[PDB]
């Protein structure tokens, strides 16, 4: 039994109650773009219920988490493009909510799918180093001041050239999705992610910029603590890199 295919069976069943939710209808289909013409202008990931289970059906969820960043697209994009408060969002929402719920009722067996499918998410040294690498972020990189324009991803409707420029983009939210996810069992990985945010603010504000200065602060701090914790961090990197070749079956 592929545990990926009972995992995509859930999925799929979320989504089936999610579309039987009252007025959802709008969200089962992409957005048409040449009717709502200004659409891409304000949106940068377009995400809808068919599109989602295209993506679990080509296998594209290893776990709930992955799944859920892309639902929530759908409230965020309602939210950007429809207002916090209109009709379109608090209906996206209550998908939201409901796949939480289901979420919730079987957390157990999702647990033991993903970690079936992913041995290092059960493993105590990958848990021990993103859990490092999380308070890296939390306290330190972002403590820098005034450092709010890289905790999050830029919205286009309030930059509206910013992904013009900055084709590969990069923010500490980001960051600490990728952390949850176990993304990183070393910090090179970890410190191409970092420096991104650094390298795109070079080129969207200039390298004399305020915002550039503050990313440079973001960096180094990052460096400083990397470097103060090294002991601990080369050993969780070996041990990892051991578990990781056992997963060779
Ligand atoms: C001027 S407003 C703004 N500027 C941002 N940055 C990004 C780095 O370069 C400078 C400048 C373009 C970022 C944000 C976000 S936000 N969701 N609103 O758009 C909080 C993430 N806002």
């Amino acid at each position: 039994t592929d545990p990926m295919v009972t995992l995509s069976s859930i999925l799929e069943s979320i989504i089936n109650d999610m579309r039987d939710l009252p007025n959802t209808y709008p969200f089962h289909t992409p957005v048409n773009a040449k009717v709502v013409k200004d659409y891409y202008k304000i949106i940068t990931r377009p995400m809808d219920l068919q599109t989602l289970r295209e993506n679990v059906r080509k296998r594209l969820y290893p776990s709930r988490e992955e799944f859920r960043e892309h639902l929530e697209l759908i409230v965020k994009n309602s939210a950007t493009y429809n207002g916090p408060k209109h009709s379109l969002t608090q209906i996206s929402q209550s998908m939201l909510d409901l796949c939480d719920e289901k979420l919730k009722e079987k957390e157990d067996k999702l647990a033991r799918l993903e970690k079936a499918i992913n041995p290092l998410l059960d493993d105590d040294d990958q848990v021990a180093f993103s859990f490092i690498l999380d308070n890296i972020v939390t306290q330190k990189m972002m403590a820098v001041p005034d450092s709010w324009p890289f905790h999050h991803p830029v919205n286009k409707k309030f930059v509206p050239d910013y992904y013009k420029v900055i084709v590969n983009p990069m923010d500490l939210e980001t960051i600490r999705k990728n952390i949850s996810k176990h993304k990183y069992q070393s910090r090179e990985s970890f410190l191409d992610d970092v420096n991104l945010i650094l390298a795109n603010s070079v080129k969207y504000n200039g390298p004399e910029s305020q915002y550039t200065k503050t990313a440079q602060e973001i960096v180094n701090v990052c460096y400083q603590t990397l470097t103060e914790y090294d002991e601990h961090l080369t050993q969780l990197e070996k041990d990892i890199c051991t578990a990781k070749e056992a997963a060779l079956e």
